[PDB]
């Protein structure tokens, strides 16, 4: 039974521990909004994530639902991990708002902007932390540079805001077979991503600055060819593999040209991530294994998820039971050690 106070941030009242002190705005989108705060209980600075109208759809219960068991699923010096998770509401029947607390670790990727070292470092972190999640049968989805927290030592968390936003475009970073729906996508849509992140960190340039989907294709397409045969017929969408039989047909463009002055084991590297075929797209864990991360690379402190359990991802309900289940995660919630 903490002693809550409300107060009002922006937009909206936040009612929170008082242990948790000046909180200051740093994100605000349609499924809520972040600040800033003082932890009295810790001494450290934290992330309070107020989800608005949490249980509003069905959509948005279930979203809020993922979200608490993927952050309390989080054990990994790489990704994200949930300190507290908290409501006002002192019963099911009143509990309407989901607030997640985590520890605040001060600029994104693209804020903290680089030797070539900084950059295997990041990379190397990233794919890290990916290994893990990819280990749980999680994509992430929307891996950009504003959801990478770098601190003040070149550490970095993998997050995801998640808030809905309004700048970096999520598509910029998306790989092409998500973004087209050509065909059933794996894990490795966030391998591209990666690269996407890697190519910028060494250029300082977003790789593919599309404006929208068509000109985000053209931009891909410019680098790495259009798809030949194989590939068309992976695209088991016709009106997705008809839009691409349609179009000019472009050259893959040697990378070693485009990466110009970059450690050739940087565009090797490169070459095996933005690969347009996911099929043989580089993986997470056969990247920590290249060469450009023989600095960093440890198969042995290189670690995996626990079993993690989407069961309910296969579950159609309604609001008031995922927002039961949402409730059950909150008070089942026990902090870090
Ligand atoms: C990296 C990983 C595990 C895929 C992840 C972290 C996360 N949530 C956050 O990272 N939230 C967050 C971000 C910044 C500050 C604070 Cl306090 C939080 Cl709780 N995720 C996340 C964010 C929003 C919604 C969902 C659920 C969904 N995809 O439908 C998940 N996803």
């Amino acid at each position: 039974r903490p002693t809550f106070y409300r107060q009002e941030l922006n937009k909206t009242i936040w009612e929170v521990p008082e242990r948790y002190q000046n909180l200051s705005p740093v994100g605000s989108g349609a499924y809520g909004s972040v600040c800033a705060a003082f932890d009295t209980k810790t001494g450290l600075r934290v992330a309070v994530k107020k989800l608005s109208r949490p249980f509003q759809s069905i959509i948005h219960a279930k979203r809020t639902y993922r979200e608490l068991r993927l952050l309390k699923h989080m054990k990994h010096e790489n990704v994200i991990g949930l300190l507290d998770v908290f409501t006002p509401a002192r019963s099911l029947e009143e509990f309407n708002d989901v607030y997640l607390v985590t520890h605040l670790m001060g600029a994104d990727l693209n804020n903290i902007v680089l030797t070539d070292d900084h950059v295997q470092f990041l990379i190397y972190q990233i794919l890290r932390g990916l290994k893990y999640i990819h280990s749980a049968d999680i994509i992430h989805r929307d891996l950009k540079p504003s959801n990478l927290a770098v601190n003040e030592d070149c550490e970095l968390k993998i997050l995801d805001f998640g808030l809905a936003r309004h700048y970096v475009a999520t598509r910029w970073y998306r790989a092409p077979e998500i973004m087209l729906n050509w065909m059933h996508y794996n894990q490795t849509v966030d391998i591209w991503s990666v690269g996407c992140i890697m190519a910028e960190l060494l250029t300082g340039r977003t790789l593919f600055p599309g404006t929208d989907h068509i000109d985000q294709l053209k931009l891909i397409l410019r680098l790495v060819g259009t798809p030949g045969a194989e590939l068309l017929k992976k695209i088991s969408s016709e009106s997705a593999r008809n839009y691409i039989q349609s179009l000019t047909q472009m050259p893959k463009m040697n990378f070693a040209n485009v990466f110009i002055g970059a450690n050739p084991l940087a565009v090797d590297l490169l070459e095996k991530m933005l690969v347009l075929d996911s099929d043989k797209r580089i993986t997470a864990a056969q990247a920590l294994a290249h060469a450009y991360f023989a600095q960093y690379h440890d198969p042995d402190d290189e670690p995996v998820a626990d079993p993690y359990d989407q069961s309910f991802e296969s579950r159609d309900l309604l609001i008031d039971e995922w927002k039961s289940l949402t409730y059950d995660e909150v008070i089942s919630f026990v902090p870090p050690p």
